[PDB]
């Protein structure tokens, strides 16, 4: 229905905002692109599922997100990612792994301050109904 498509609508917007926030933050700098082969040669062979926040704002516009659920899915494919191809104790992957946790943390800190859990639940019921 066009209520249910309003409904969407402010979800996107709420990622959006959510998305813009944390790629304008200067700790999560190396998130913001996808990781490029030529930069990381190793990295596209052993990361199965890429993930950043420039194709999260491309699955928004694609409206791939029918729930913050389906979104935080994609933000714990950052950190998870992140924490999978640097495991080392070497301060170079030690700082991506901090930097990965808090961008995760704070995407999850944002959303428990400012996402009504009846908005949520409403979006779980359209989405389960299709
Ligand atoms: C995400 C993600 N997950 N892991 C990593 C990572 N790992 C490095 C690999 C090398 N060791 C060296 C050590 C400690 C073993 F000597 C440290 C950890 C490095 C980058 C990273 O610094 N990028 C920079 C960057 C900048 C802007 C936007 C996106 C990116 C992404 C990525 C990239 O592809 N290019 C940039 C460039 C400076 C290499 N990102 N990254």
């Amino acid at each position: 229905s066009m209520q249910e498509e309003d409904t969407f609508r402010e979800l996107r917007i709420f990622l959006r905002n959510v998305t813009h926030r944390l790629a304008i933050d200067k700790r999560f700098r190396v998130f913001t692109k996808p990781v490029d082969p030529d930069e990381v040669p190793d990295y596209v062979t052993v990361i199965k599922q890429p993930m950043d926040l420039s194709s999260v704002i491309s699955k928004i516009d694609l409206h791939k997100y029918l729930t913050v659920k389906d979104y935080l899915r994609d933000i714990d494919l950052i950190c998870s990612n992140a924490l999978e191809y640097n495991p080392d104790r070497d301060p170079g992957d030690r700082l991506i792994r901090h930097r990965a946790c808090a961008l995760r943390d704070t995407a999850y800190a944002i959303i428990k301050e400012e996402l009504d859990e009846d908005f949520e639940q409403l979006c779980e019921e359209i989405q389960e109904s299709r």
